[PDB]
């Protein structure tokens, strides 16, 4: 009993700082974050579809409300993809190290670690869902972009001139958000949480 | 009764398109709109007070989320106040009108009049309220103020990188919003609603 | 009983500022006023028929009297049309909102509002009639146009030279009048009067 | 009696074509016509007094309608006065003529003479009166003076737009009318009517 | 198992009343296996009823597709037996088996023709039991030479049902890697939480082979491991040998074989019984969230009809209203265990 | 010699058990020589057994390739004598010699055809003895004229074996420089530590020649020098003359020849015996280091199998393990003498 | 006051001393016939009274291709300057005819042929 | 604000006194048509109001190889300086045409042909 806990499951531990936080693990990981954005651009759109809504709305706060709501729902497609890509390297790493042949042990040893991944793949994915639904409850105006008055990531002309600038931004701009926000999520959750678990939840329960 | 309603109580009616919609409502109103901004400045704040909240979170999206809460709630004070200033002189004009002598007749005459407009002075305020409550919820990043990475307008790399630039400017800009939006608002609502009053409700009960 | 008065017949009220005074109601309404003039031009005439009368008359005040009288009667045709066009949007709006299904109520509720339109379509039309008859009693000279000495909207030559300019104006000129005067009428009466009524004559009688 | 009427009382007759129609009527008349205008200026007014009436109405056609009333009535004074000036010297010529000795004859002779012309001095004035009374009634907009939107010659958009330009000029121009019209008038009427007098009525009663 | 029974039945009735998809789809249990697995003995052991044709070698000699249907008339109907209705489940067994034995002899004669019978009873749960003929590689008795192919396709039409508890029985005197019993069975119910590999008739194996690594649970570790069984021979079955007897014959083999002796305490049918139940509970519970959401929406609907009574001048609702309330409550309680 | 015997046998058995190259390859002893060397007499003198055909002049008149093989059945097999098995080594000699003598006469008749015999006995060491016909230059008796070439090639197929102790016997009545006996022999075993040049039949030399310088050990000094011998004539051999007798005839010549008298005390077969043994020991010992290293590695291997038992959830080894231990110990002790 | 017509006509009998026959811009009204150097009217060649103006068919005129007609005052010798008649010439007969009818209207009457 | 087009055009009627016909760099927007000596815009030849600007097909122009067109203010005499119309000339007909359509967009409308 002593042998496995002491050597088999502790050198593997140092294995894990190694693999996750380092191509090797170092920039296998980084890779996924800066190739993720490409996904976003493709299966999303902005500009003139949103633009049409403006005219009816005005006849500024009252006008804004209906406009943005219906587009935001469609941002689901890309975001999910990032999550899965993360899973590949991490889920398979933990399990690689656990058998080390004998008669008594193993079984238990697996049971503690594997089930973690199930619970934590749900975290990240769920955070994506929430974020998307959020849009229809809010449509804030404090945010970030420029002022009024590839997807970016008779004298009627004078009348709409001013109003126009307000609405248009929010669709285009939201794309900027998702591309950075998804990766950030992963870092906390997918990556770190699991990294921790396997190192230690295994050992303590064993020895006792 | 058909003759009496048709003539006697419809000539009184026409009086009121005149004053309010083309002092009365016409130019009482203008005055209040351009002294309104002063209201705004007083019971509102920005800058480094807001920064205090940040320290609790940091010491990325989820942590940032809480910040504004109690501040956005406090922007009610000025906007609401404008409403009352308009109401005072204009609402009281219609209500004066029911005494125009017989003591048998007067008692019935009074009771019918006041109520409808009374409740619909509330309407106007409520639309302002909607915009305000909205504020508290999310704060993603695209809207006006500047990006991370008259009102003015270790692993640091993920966390603090964005946080720093956003917070301070952020509050200031929403103040910008209100000051212009209120005056517009009034034009549609206050003005017309009350106009209706005398024109019709006076007649109304008598038909039965 | 409470439900209908409170909600069904009060949100409809705000409905009415909306619909009348705003294509939507805003420029559905304006439309009718500036397309009305076309009606006038067609079914009216001036110039040389009137011109013939002058010569007998002189052999200036005495001459003028007989001349203009007989033409003015014929201006009836266009004027009426405007009235009806106004009716269409307004008469149908009020009734759209009144049923909201139940057993007790409704009946009464209709009875108060509908009959108003009958009485007020008579106002406007009657004002048109009066205005037309008026001409044969007056033929004033103070008015507006230029001085003496598509429908606009031997040495005999020296003798009629001066007189001529006086009479000729009045027919041509009257057309200018009607095109603007009819719309003005409507604004006060058709439009506003009815707008008022429905908002309020309904409610008060109900609650009591 | 046939012989007496035919000769004795017809040579007296012929005298009068002479003086009046080709001092007597001929050139008494001319003098009075070109000093007549002075009369006009005195007992008449225009400009800003008239504006007072406007304030009652406004603070569009119906309101404008009342204005002129009492002013147009006051334009009688000058026009009428001219009449009397002509009458004085000319009317009294015929009436002198009945004394031309026998005391038995004179008494019958006088009574027959005066009356007919007497009443028909009234005629002339009355035709002037007609034009004057007319004034009060309507005031639509085309005639001479300028449009909205020697005598000189909120929802503002519907109401005051037209009103402003009309009122002030308006009174002035009617004064223009009278000053020229009176002199013409006289030529037809005064002159001829009285001429008749002596030529025939002298004979008249005697035939029986 | 203590949460599962009561909660499931209660939910199922409420859904039935609403005319919805009741669901809570209880497993169909079927035995498939190579020739000489014992399969009907295994199936009847778990189910608890005697109604399956039994024999040695090839056991199921006609398909019995039995459907238990809760219904008020209480009878059963054979298509091919015009004018028979059994109410007694024992009687079903007696007629099927006895009539075959008298007419075919006791030399393994089989028939592919399924017996369509539906047993109506108010004392049962809505279940489907399917006894299936064994897939084979070599004929015995008067079986045709191409028996192998006919049986294999036939059984697949019934076994595709996703919630099919297969007790994959495979004769040790045939190669386990080339076993039809394992090939079919593992496809339909892979997980191994409720499949436990049962190898019979180890006494008939060729000298020089054994299943030692598999049966010892060390080559391929399973949570519950393996349990072998030694099923009743032809002679015993003929005399209506009772349920207990099969168990006894199992012991005798194990004692003399050196390679299986030490694993004797993790053997027997009874032990196999225990495992199956525990897994079942988990499956039901997971489907719960979906049902709940649908129920909520429907209820509100009819409120509007009441709503419209009250304002403008001139029992399906009730029944449904009540039913919905019930269903929602049950769902939550099962979720919290 | 006292370290060599025991240590060698002990090592050889341990290696046999492991199924490795036992080695410790004991010398094959073969006599080669010109015509009239005596060669079989010399070979049997050292070996200690009577089994070689003997004669004067040409001696080996058929090849006897004998292989001693330790084996349990105890017999021997002639290819050309279908259905004879000797167990008695004396009997082998008796049959070969007697049967030839009766049929060919006593006039030197020879035969190149080897006699394939393998003597199985448990009382022997794994050795190969090879008696070979003498290479010649002139025929005698009824030998063919081209005898010279046939014998020479034949003997070379057996004598190439690197550890072949050649007692290079050369007749003095032929020129030593032109001697076939020395040419072959010196090629295969050059060193001279275990080759001692034996010159026979000095009594038949031509008048006017002698081997004085060579035999005196002064021309070409050797550590053990030279030993001459005078072998048995034809007449003696015929009557089964015993082993001792050859030695006696040696003396007679030496006494009358002036040039060899003084070297008499460094003569005889017995003296030749002593030298051979001492050299042999050295050869074995040097090969020891290589064997040792291989043995160590193999042992460890199976430890890992034991290792893997203890940790992860579901007699060849023994035999070898013991054998290896033995071999390593023996190697060291021999090295330290 | 009213313009009856504006159209070019060639004054065919302009001296050597003034360029020769040049085209000038005619403007006729009911009271006068005025001609300028062009239609901007900054110039003023003259203004001829229509009073007592009469019109004649001028029998070919010079020995040229011009068709001539003339205006002449019935009550005096010269019509303007030292001319007797105002000679108007066109390169085609149709140009000459249309202008002749326009003079009719203005009080230039026919006869004296 | 928005640039409609930038492209060279030849001012064909520049006086003797200023080099003669030279090519100048045109910049048209929705509010003005400005032209510089070059694209660096350090210069400023002018800024002409687009207000009341209208466009005509200029019938060949001078007796040259240039194809001309012009901008002219409907409410006044000169368009800029002392010109009446702004003459733009190209060596080819295709150059003239593409610029004419770009003026259309800017509120220079057709007619008055």
């Amino acid at each position: 009993k002593t042998k496995a806990l002491l050597q088999m499951v502790q050198q593997f531990a140092v294995d894990f700082e190694k693999r996750i936080e380092g191509s090797g693990g170092a920039r296998i990981n980084r890779i996924f974050h800066e190739r993720f954005p490409f996904e976003l651009v493709k299966m999303e759109f902005d500009e003139k579809e949103l633009r049409r809504e403006i005219s009816y709305a005005i006849k500024p706060d009252m006008a804004f409300e209906t406009i943005v709501k219906k587009q935001v729902k469609k941002i689901r497609e890309p975001c999910l993809k990032c999550v899965d890509m993360v899973i590949s390297e991490l889920i398979s790493t933990v399990r690689q190290c656990t058998k080390k042949q004998y008669p008594r042990l193993r079984e238990e040893m697996e049971r503690i670690v594997t089930t973690h991944i199930r619970e934590r793949e749900g975290r990240t994915k769920e955070q994506v869902m929430l974020l998307i639904d959020i849009e229809l409850a809010y449509m804030n105006t404090n945010h970030e972009d420029f002022i009024g008055f590839e997807r970016v990531g008779p004298q009627l002309e004078r009348q709409v001139e001013t109003i126009r600038n307000l609405v248009d931004s929010y669709m285009a701009i939201v794309n900027k958000t998702v591309r950075d926000l998804m990766p950030k999520t992963i870092m906390h959750l997918m990556i770190n949480n699991t990294k921790e678990f396997i190192f230690s939840e295994l050992l303590a329960n064993l020895y006792s």
